[PDB]
């Protein structure tokens, strides 16, 4: 397309929700390619991390750990204004996979505290894809201070799977898996600084032994439980798009399926079905589409389960309706021998 | 099906069999659907993992590490009688990854020593899947203390390729994978503990690590190798069925290949081909379909070779059979 | 085939040239069957990996870590003659992936120093394929000292696509990924050895750790970067075979994608599309496809940031061509 064609393309302004809500979209594609317009504010911010009070000195997209949701479909154009306020220290930058040229857009967007900048690309190729800061010299810092994120650029006609029936979701969420990496003293309990600075060398430190002190989802141990539970009722479709900007998972949902799971993220490569885990290295997205069929709680995790139960990466969803005696009962319930 | 069609299908009592090997089953399911019987006792006991006399309480399903592997067919029901002995000192039960609801089946099964619980799933989906015990709040400590296994839903149809080819095994192995978390004390010499909760702390310190001091088959360093290496022949066609409850694994066949990988472990997702070095992340199990085209001794590894040759995870089949020059010849031997 | 028949068979003779770059060859097969020849010759050697100056003492089939791309068509012969000097002071032997029986070739390669062999196999599946020493009971300490590398073994009617349609590469590179395990003094200064043997016990005391102290490509930090950065045009159709023959990565082109991977490395399984990150499990080779659409750099990572950015899994791409402002765009750049 023309700069004069790009130029007459309808334009429409997106409100971001933060993870694990995903902002209102449609899965089959209304008209022709838009200009789709998202606005994010970059903040510098300490983080709790777990139940302890453990703090980490975030970098954050919108706010949030992870960055929220971007959702275009293909041939779309996807339009960010990011911002870098002044009350933060650090130059910061975009970087989305979804993007072709300029190393994911982190060539073009290079802003000082006190900048802004608007970088446009075409959403040519329909999956989940991460985004994620990368300032040269410093990448994997910020990326595992917690900024990144991840976009869907959902294909014209929705989804189908891998024989082309339509697949419709009836909700989404949107898991961001975080591995941190966070100091300690002689003790053994870990490090508060005063400022991000601070805390770079020890930090690395911990970076190069590849082993996370908390693996976490939404930010935190414990993030999506209690009143933040993800829910469903018995025969909903639920789409769970979950990604790793720097380190391996292996979802399961403990109870569930991945009944079409998308493990590479790419909507063009056909699903693997019935699967119990999946795997989605570090550096991508992924998305698992599974029909609940039994009512109450569930696990959603890492299931290297250290990682998940030990270092924090669990969630819950909490799943109303008839429970189905067919599917699985209790015969005989705990009971002396 | 309706309540009484449920009550009127046939129930069908399996004796067990201890890994590699799989009891008596069919590829190809006998008549329609089936209630599946299996029993497996809960035992907490002492097993030596190393030829240090290293020792694990391991908490074994059917006194085994890895648990035994159940097969049944897509639609059947496993039911499952779990017993915990009033000897063990431990709660148990037992999560299906191919069963559906209440966590797998843990949130049903919590057995107390001196109980038992039976559970009924329906085996919905084919493929093979990993089980393993899952206690609230005591997950990765019940399964990295070998409290897993797998089980294996055969097609009702048996296995096919890709393009529909019925593809039928002449044997099954089933290699459980574990990783083992065994405290040190300064010295670098291995702990050992009276009871198993002695051992909680200082283990969950090591596991928080994420390195296992010790990656095995069949819960022991050369547990399948030298006179319990598994067998074949020239000619046979061989599955191996893989299995990892918690942490990764990339099975290779040292001499071979894998002619059909479901890497997965899910029978309705394609087979890979011509596999050197397949990946079955941790929770899942994974099978190998391979012909054996040359005799002589294989070695089947976790191709990460650190983990293969100095942490435990190798495993040889010596196959018979003539020699195959076409396929590998020595041009010229060794020599100066 | 009988003997006979392998006899008559046209014979290539092969030049090999270091990584990244590969040996003259065609994508589509050049007449029937033939014995392709490739000779190397083991070096055991010094070799620096950061700007340290931190040293290891590598193993390195035709003197380079990896060693180079054999590049054959399916039912070919690889016939290779491996060369151990006399100046070496280890046996040691190579054991192919592509190839079936006695472990690869392992098992009829053994050579001492003053020693040569040479191995005929046949190229029975399509793909790419690690190849790696392995002499039995020093194993991975062979592998990670740099003694692998891969071969390409393409459909002899080149690559296809998932639905058959030709793809052809206007250039193709090799980039070995190596994982290293160098001792540290108690200072954390890298220790430096006089030779192999004498950094083996704290070598190995590393390794067990899994956590290596440096991921690199083509042997060194910064290897594939300046002078040896990859170069491409827009339009261009560039292949990237990458091996890694003991740990797991996760290729990620920065700026870019795999537009077609193999991720299994082998071409009757169908590619896998549009991919972001893709992953390769240790004890494998995997192959990428992408048509470059815009100039400038591009990195080329193991996309776990903290091994490529912190421990040397990086290379470059250099790019020329036309900006294409359709695909992105600086609507408002950097400003106040
Ligand atoms: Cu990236
Ligand atoms: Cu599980
Ligand atoms: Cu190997
Ligand atoms: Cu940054
Ligand atoms: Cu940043
Ligand atoms: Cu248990
Ligand atoms: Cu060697
Ligand atoms: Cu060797």
């Amino acid at each position: 397309a023309t700069a004069a064609e790009i130029a007459a393309l309808p334009r429409q302004k997106v409100e971001l929700v933060d993870p694990p809500f995903v902002h209102a979209h449609s899965q089959v594609a209304e008209g022709g390619p838009k200009v789709v317009e998202f606005t994010m504010v970059i903040e510098e911010k300490k983080i709790v991390i777990d139940d302890a009070g453990t703090e980490v000195h975030a970098m954050a997209f919108n706010g949030t750990v992870p960055g929220p949701l971007m959702v275009v479909h293909q041939d779309d154009y996807l339009e960010l204004t990011l911002i870098n306020p002044e009350t933060n220290t650090l130059m910061h930058n975009i970087n989305f996979h979804a993007a072709t040229g300029a190393l994911g857009g982190g060539g073009l967007t290079e802003i000082n505290p006190g900048e802004k900048t608007i970088l446009r690309f075409k959403a040519t190729k329909p999956g989940v894809f991460v985004y994620h800061c990368a300032p040269p010299g410093m990448v994997p810092w910020h990326v595992v201070s917690g900024m990144n994120g991840a976009i869907m650029v959902l294909p014209r006609e929705g989804l189908h799977d891998g024989k082309g029936k339509a697949l419709t979701y009836d909700k989404i969420y949107y898991v961001g898996e975080q591995d941190f990496y966070v100091p300690r003293d002689e003790n053994g309990k870990y490090k508060k600084y005063e400022a991000p600075g601070d805390a770079y060398e020890d930090t690395v430190k911990v970076m190069r032994t590849l082993t996370p002190t908390h693996v976490v989802f939404n930010g935190a141990v414990g993030a999506l439980t209690g009143d933040k539970a993800m829910t469903a009722a018995v025969g909903e479709k639920v789409l769970i798009v979950h990604s790793q900007a720097n380190r391996d998972t292996r979802p399961h949902l403990i109870g569930g399926h991945g009944d079409y799971v998308w493990a590479t993220g790419k909507f063009n490569t056909p699903p693997d079905v019935d699967q119990e885990t999946w795997f989605i290295p570090g550096g991508a997205a992924g998305a698992a589409f599974y029909t609940f069929q039994q009512p109450g709680i569930y696990a959603y995790v890492n299931h290297n389960l250290i990682e998940a139960f030990e270092l924090g990466a669990a969630a819950h969803f909490k799943v109303t309706g008839e429970w189905n005696d067919d599917l699985m009962t209790s015969v005989l319930a705990p009971s002396g021998t």
